[PDB]
């Protein structure tokens, strides 16, 4: 599934992702856009030979099990596949677990590459929340 813009938002936000960790929603529908084009089936490889996966392009090294990422781990607990579900409940759910872990979102070179610094609010401007 392919997501509009507010209905993204209108998502995350249902899930609580809305100033999760101090993060405004903003910053993740941001992170989405560049990671994906809020696409919930993207999958990109990587050169260590793990794959990202779904609208936020979580990576199998560390948070979900593809079965053919050697040595990784699956913090997530979860079949990577179930990160390009329509539903982005478990994406949102792996997610809060990452941006807990320290780094915030730099755990996502888009987002600290494209979203941080900029304004952000841009991305949920016009949305019904
Ligand atoms: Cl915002
Ligand atoms: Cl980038
Ligand atoms: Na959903």
């Amino acid at each position: 599934k392919v997501f509009g813009r507010c209905e993204l938002a209108a998502a995350m936000k249902r899930h609580g992702l809305d100033n999760y960790r101090g993060y405004s929603l903003g910053n993740w529908v941001c992170a989405a856009k560049f990671e994906s084009n809020f696409n919930t089936q993207a999958t990109n490889r990587n050169t260590d030979g793990s794959t990202d996966y779904g609208i936020l392009q979580i990576n199998s090294r560390w948070w979900c099990n593809d079965g053919r990422t050697p040595g990784s781990r699956n913090l997530c607990n979860i079949p990577c596949s179930a990160l390009l579900s329509s539903d982005i409940t478990a994406s949102v759910n792996c997610a809060k677990k990452i941006v807990s872990d320290g780094n915030g979102m730099n755990a996502w070179v888009a987002w600290r590459n494209r979203c941080k610094g900029t304004d952000v609010q841009a991305w949920i401007r016009g949305c019904r929340l």
